[PDB]
């Protein structure tokens, strides 16, 4: 279940994970459009999912782009402050798990994302431990999919 | 104009808003539980709406409620996190916006939500000041609709 992914989110594991995001969540337009714009470069299988936010290609100067990118970075904001909390981490995970759900996206196409995220956090010299525990927070939304 | 309405944030609103947003921000499970079912209280004709949560009436023990109510508390901090960049504050609006426009949801019913902020700043003792500095950052989201 959900649940049970994340309450096994370790002490070391929620460490590393708060840690990383001290400093990649402390530029959400900046780390947030890297990690999207990245996502486009790398699976570019993908971009035809993100037709309503326009040409992608035009990166920060796309104001929709930039939009939905900030906020994709308060959903994981959202996520790292519920981490001690695994009933409160479970409803928010499924609330996002929705969104994604509707639009067809499945459980595999999600962690497309651990890439992006692992580039993302290797420009900040975070490596691959902090990537493995990433990829353990992006399992729980899996798990909803 | 959502330009325009931006341009009403002046250096005394933003204030206002940041000073509030220090109290009512520091309980995002709490008081966003408490600002919808507020809504929901107040304005029964909105419940229709919010068909996906389910029982509306079982609050805080409704986990599709919860789950949403967090969520929104974090699109406010979202909009305080950008009141130093307009262009920034605006492609953030234009987001959630969207989010609301493909609901059918008009600026008038939006704005609904200004009696259940009065509330919940009342609460923790903000007045009228606060209240009506947070109908002007309601307000650039309704000229967007
Ligand atoms: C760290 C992982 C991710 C997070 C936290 C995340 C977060 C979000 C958020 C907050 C939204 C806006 C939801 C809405 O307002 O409707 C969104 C939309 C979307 N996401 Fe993700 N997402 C992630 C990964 C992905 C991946 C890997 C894909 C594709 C393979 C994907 C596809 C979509 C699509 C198609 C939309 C709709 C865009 C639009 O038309 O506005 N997401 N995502
Ligand atoms: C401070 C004001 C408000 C904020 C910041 C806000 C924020 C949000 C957010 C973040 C979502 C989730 C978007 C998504 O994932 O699709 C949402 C959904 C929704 N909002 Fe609001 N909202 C506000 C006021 C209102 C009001 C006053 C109404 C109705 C009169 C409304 C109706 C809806 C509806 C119908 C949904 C869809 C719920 C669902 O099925 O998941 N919102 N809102």
């Amino acid at each position: 279940s959900v649940y049970d992914a994340a309450a096994q989110l370790t002490a070391d594991v929620k460490k590393d994970l708060r840690d990383s995001w001290k400093v990649i969540g402390s530029d959400k337009k900046g780390n947030g459009v890297a990690l999207v714009t990245t996502l486009f470069a790398d699976n570019q299988e993908t971009i035809g999912y993100f037709k309503r936010l326009g040409d992608v290609s035009q990166g920060m100067a796309n104001d929709k782009l930039r939009g939905h990118s900030i906020t994709l970075m308060y959903a994981l904001q959202n996520f790292i402050d519920q981490l001690d909390n695994p009933d409160d981490l479970v409803c928010v995970v499924e609330k996002f798990a929705v969104n994604h759900i509707t639009r067809k996206i499945s459980a595999a196409e999600f962690g497309k994302i651990n890439g992006p995220i692992k580039k993302v956090l290797a420009s900040k010299n975070f490596g691959d431990k902090y990537a493995n525990a990433w990829a353990k927070l992006v399992a729980v939304v899996q798990a909803a999919l």
